[PDB]
């Protein structure tokens, strides 16, 4: 990735400028809710402002910056995918649930996880990538061990350290971890990445297994939605108290929400603290609040992660081994996934459903948008 210099500064905020003049388009109609797209940009010109201010006759120290370097580059080809995605997409932009407008919002959540990186590594315009503090002692100790002060680690040198202590015993299970943790999608590890996964899934004693557990077989992960996104999906169980659904927030990086439904008709969220999540789903089917996952009437057992050990290392080696296996078969390995649930499976198993005529997704039964090969 080069030195970024003015003339290079100066081609991003003209390709900023057609993503945002794209976006202003009235037939998307787009609703200001996070992440909105027409503040993240301006929001990230802005912030790009104060470095520059900060590093005014630094340019040359600003521009040589490793961080800063991978930042513009991958900021550059972020924009330059928005502007191929509305003109390949061309009318189907305005159809709100086709497949080109909802890879418009997963670009926009990129965009927002984008800024707020920077915003962690420059904050006020200065860069700070090594004296960045990761929240959990364990996460912070392994990232000095491995890899010291730095602020970024290609996602190659990244798996090699991880797995020395959180086995990533499949080809398939590393490229869902990436998936999870390269929030940027730019193939690199930032020490703010990798301090928001590692408190998402802590304990770091069990981090893969806290994982595989809450963010790929947990029916009532959401991944990023707004409050009003989950309310409008636990409307539909306000007659089924306990129904619960558990997002993550674009504005709030590292925190769970988990959002119920009460036994008095009302819905309402929680931010655990102080806690991991999964002890946070066991004590809260105990008692009584989280008992139907997305309203389903079978609830996971969480217990197994209670308590890195060599017993944990190899738990993980064994749960990685298993996880490219597609599990509606336990067969064949994982090869499509379906969107936009996201559910990964074998394409026999998908076939099978659709001859037999099933609806949507064999899993959950969300209607299938599309598919990709993996
Ligand atoms: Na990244
Ligand atoms: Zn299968
Ligand atoms: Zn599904």
């Amino acid at each position: 990735p080069g030195t970024v210099d003015k003339k290079m500064v100066e081609k991003c905020w003209k390709l900023m400028d057609k993503v945002v003049r794209l976006c202003q388009n009235p037939k998307l109609a787009l609703k200001n809710s996070p992440p909105y797209i027409l503040d993240l940009l301006p929001d990230t010109y802005q912030h790009l402002r104060t470095i520059l201010s900060r590093y005014e006759g630094k340019m040359e120290t600003l521009g040589e910056n490793e961080y800063f370097r991978v930042f513009m580059e991958n900021l550059m080809k972020k924009t330059k995918q928005t502007i191929s995605l509305f003109k390949e997409g061309k009318e189907r932009m305005y159809e709100e649930n086709s497949q080109p407008r909802r890879n418009l919002t997963k670009l926009s959540l990129i965009f927002s996880h984008m800024l707020a990186e920077l915003k962690g590594i420059f904050p006020s315009g200065l860069f700070q990538g090594d004296t960045f503090r990761i929240t959990k002692a364990d996460a912070a100790e392994f990232w000095r061990k491995a890899f010291g002060e730095k602020t970024i680690v290609p996602w190659k040198s990244f798996r090699q350290a991880l797995h020395e202590v959180h086995p990533i015993s499949s080809g398939l299970e590393a490229m869902a971890l990436k998936s999870t943790i390269d929030l940027t999608c730019n193939d690199y590890i930032s020490v703010f990445e990798f301090d928001i996964f590692t408190r998402l899934f802590q304990p770091w004693s069990s981090l893969l297994r806290n994982w595989n557990s809450l963010a790929v077989t947990h029916p009532g992960y959401m991944a990023f939605l707004t409050y009003d996104e989950v309310k409008a999906r636990l409307q539909k169980f306000i007659h089924k108290p306990g129904s619960y659904i558990f997002r993550l927030s674009c504005t709030r990086l590292g925190q769970w929400a988990i959002g119920y439904v009460t036994a008095d008709g009302n819905i309402l969220q929680t931010i655990p603290h102080n806690k991991p999540l999964f002890q946070a789903l066991i004590d809260g089917f105990r008692e009584g609040f989280y008992l139907f996952p997305d309203g389903r009437n079978q609830n996971p057992d969480l217990t197994g992660l209670c308590e890195v050990t060599q017993e944990q290392y190899e738990l993980e080696c064994e749960m990685g081994s298993t996880f490219q296996l597609c599990k509606i078969c336990a067969e064949n390995d994982k090869d499509v996934k379906i969107e936009p649930c996201g559910h990964l499976m074998c394409t026999s198993c998908l076939t099978s459903w659709q001859e037999s005529e099933g609806q949507g997704c064999p899993f959950c039964r969300c209607e299938i948008k599309g598919t990709e090969p993996i």
